[PDB]
């Protein structure tokens, strides 16, 4: 036997979507469960892109956890489950004695599923909106499948080259977009589009996104889960 | 020749529902017309389930039919021409002397399209609501292709176990999907899903589903069009 | 060096879906601009529908031409582009020296993009709404892969039959769907349905829609742009 846990969180299916769009490059993750909250680490196959996903105590309308255990599911199977969840319907994440996740969706009724168990030194940062990176990166995926970030004093750049095409979506603080951008020296980093998507996948107004990087070095791209909780990426730059 | 007739149906898009959701399972299927109204009689190519849709004379803004016929179309080609079919449109079901099918829809203009034709002693009843129903049903074909419906003494349970997974949907009178249970004794038996998933496909809360089963024994799913009409299935229990 | 130009166009969902409209059936066209406005000329693979967009100046909220060029672009790419505009965002259609033409999108930020540049006698008149011949040509659709045209003295009918099939949508000025009907002898025509489906692909009822035919000759359909700007289709008739 491995300790039990009864979690309980309000809103089904914003769960799912944290879920969705922590796990979109992911096959695999590892959830860590201790009485603080929960973590959840990942890596895509190709080893590019680390994924941590913090959800602390405080976000959970019901935390009851008398030890600490890491804890891995069918990723597959666990987002199929958790896509079942409605608008406004509790999400009951219960474990026993036994190596089985018990999932409650309630709603117009109690569904409940049974899953078996198993420091960068940066030198830019940037707080941009959600809508604003996502639309700059759907952008650079019409012409290439690398892009450009560049940080100067008071400017963020991104760009994309083809074998034909460009694009260039430029920034100031004067931009709705650009909330924040402090700049050590002058940053300019390339990164894959594919991973990038998958980030970005689902981001809007309401979003403020921290987007950290250096010279020729890992993106670190982070938002928060209702001010509490952080979804943090640490991205590779492109060879 | 074979009798005439003229039928009016106010709703279009609504008549085309009807249809479309009795003919899931189907490919071909009898039409009854008779002085009293419409029965559409069909079974699936596997012979695992009858459906029976009656709409009678009621339902109709104009009903003349002066005798009494069995009618055939291609199943395929009358979905298609009924999809065409607005919202507050509406339809006419014509025939003359000849074996054709006159199909009018009329709103912003008249679209006439012409086609060429051709008791179980149970144990349980639940009367349950569509979005309920519909849930549940989905939520066991993540796990398996098999579905068990279980009826205790104010106590229904939906349930489905795979290789891997499980699941379970608990209902008492106290739940607000659960409008009625009359229980003779406890009632077990195992449908196939690919079925019930055509028989609860756009199902919601305005429904009023009956669901009639037995130990070991088919299951009949009930429930009303505008009050007058009537859906059933008749589905065989899993081997 | 070719003559350089600005020209913005204030709302670029809007732009993209003129662009989108009138250039479903190609796969390549041919921009005439001068001082007047923007044409787009271009027919289709099979030289069946020769289609003609005129943009005047007025439609522009900036309109910078000092000459008068000929340009082609990758169809393709430029789609890809527009469809890259948001609902009330700012379009800038910029050229210099080079030949290569930036598109820029003006929202809740600057997105800049670079791509490398390259009398029928009639017989009958037909004003008809939009959303009307939308739904006849794809009633049509259903039966056959010609459409039949007919206009007789205060009456537009349009016809297919299939193999087994037929459909009629009859019109007169009664119908709400027919503005005008200008006929000097009874006129009969028959056209591809693939084309006609591309032509009339997003029409609503606030499309006043021109179609000018006679017997066995092309149609001409046409619509406006902004009352000022006109997207013409030349079509063959079907052999």
């Amino acid at each position: 036997g491995s300790m039990p846990f009864e979690i309980v969180f309000e809103g089904a299916k914003e769960f799912a979507q944290l879920i969705e769009t922590a796990s979109r490059l992911i096959d695999e993750a590892a959830f860590k469960v201790t009485e603080e909250g929960i973590s959840m680490r990942a890596m895509d196959p190709s080893r590019v892109v680390l994924i941590d996903l913090n959800l602390p105590a405080s976000i959970f309308s019901k935390y009851e956890v008398d030890g600490e255990e890491t804890i891995g599911v069918n990723m597959d199977h666990l987002k199929k489950v958790l896509k079942r969840g409605k608008a406004k319907e509790t999400l009951i994440l219960r474990k026993g004695e036994e190596n089985f996740l018990e999932i409650s969706l309630q709603g117009t009724a109690t569904r409940t599923f049974k899953l078996p168990l198993i420091e960068l030194p940066f030198t830019a940062k940037v707080v941009i909106l959600g809508d604003v990176i996502k639309e700059a990166v759907k952008d650079a995926s019409l012409v290439s499948d690398s892009m450009k970030f560049i940080a100067k004093e008071n400017e963020f750049t991104m760009r994309a080259e083809g074998e034909t095409q460009e694009v260039e979506v430029k920034l100031t603080l004067e931009d709705e977009g650009l909330l924040d951008i402090e700049v050590q020296e002058e940053t300019k980093s390339a990164y894959g589009i594919s991973y990038l998507s998958d980030m970005v996948k689902g981001l809007g107004k309401a979003d403020e996104v921290t987007i950290k990087f250096g010279n020729e070095m890992p993106m670190q791209m982070e938002y928060y889960i209702r001010d509490e909780g952080r979804l943090i990426f640490l991205l590779a730059p492109r060879v």
